[PDB]
């Protein structure tokens, strides 16, 4: 298994969701970026694995589930088996990351991408080790009911460039946004 990564889009007031959906109207190129970053593996013969919580799963339109070309793992303590369309179920983040090392996944999985929601991000971000954050800054405030945890910039360095990630301001539907990559190693 390769690197551990989180990826999120977040408004200025740290919002990531409202009522089971995004706070903003659909940004088609931002979704394209998310699909590209999470799907693209540099290691031939492997796929990347996406880890998400149960509400994040159910927030993705059914026609887009599972996230194609990725192994899809859902976190839940209430479910007894993966949801329809998902590949794996784990009861904790640590359990998921362990599974990754089992013979049934150890030689299949390149990058691990945590794709939401708030509690899965917070635990990943606060656990020692090497981790990157791929953050899209949506440059407006939007009403939200779910929030991205605080990024401690003492530990997470904003990288001044990253291959494959545009550095200038994007705009769709009149909404400006920018892409960022952070790295820690502790
Ligand atoms: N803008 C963005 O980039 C993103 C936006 N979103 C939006 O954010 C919202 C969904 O997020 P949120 O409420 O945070 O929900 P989650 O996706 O984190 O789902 C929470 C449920 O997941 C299970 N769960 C979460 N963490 C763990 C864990 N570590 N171990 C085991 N089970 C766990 C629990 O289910 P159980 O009770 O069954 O144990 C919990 O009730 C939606 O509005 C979605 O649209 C989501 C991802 C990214
Ligand atoms: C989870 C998420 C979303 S919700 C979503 C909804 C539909 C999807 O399928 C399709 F095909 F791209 F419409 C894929 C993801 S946008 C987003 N942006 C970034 N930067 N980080 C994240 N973690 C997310």
């Amino acid at each position: 298994v390769g690197s551990l990564n989180c990826i999120v889009a977040v408004s200025q007031n740290m919002g990531i969701g409202k009522n089971g959906d995004l706070p903003w109207p659909p940004l088609r190129n931002e979704f394209r970026y998310f699909q590209r970053m999470t799907t693209t593996s540099s290691v031939e013969g492997k796929q990347n694995l996406v880890i998400m919580g149960k509400k994040t799963w159910f927030s993705i339109p059914e026609k887009n589930r599972p996230l194609k070309g990725r192994i899809n793992l859902v976190l839940s303590r209430e479910l007894k088996e993966p949801p329809q369309g998902a590949h794996f179920l784990s009861r904790s983040l640590d359990d998921a990351l362990k599974l990754t090392e089992q013979p049934e996944l150890a030689n299949k999985v390149d990058m691990v991408w945590i794709v939401g929601g708030s509690s899965v991000y917070k635990e990943a971000m606060n656990h020692p080790g090497h981790l990157k954050l791929f953050v899209t800054r949506i440059m407006q405030d939007f009403e939200s009911d779910t929030f991205f945890p605080e990024i401690d910039l003492e530990k997470y360095k904003l990288l001044p460039e990253y291959p494959g990630v545009l550095s200038d301001v994007q705009e769709e539907k009149g909404i400006k946004y920018k892409f960022e990559v952070y790295e820690k190693n502790d």
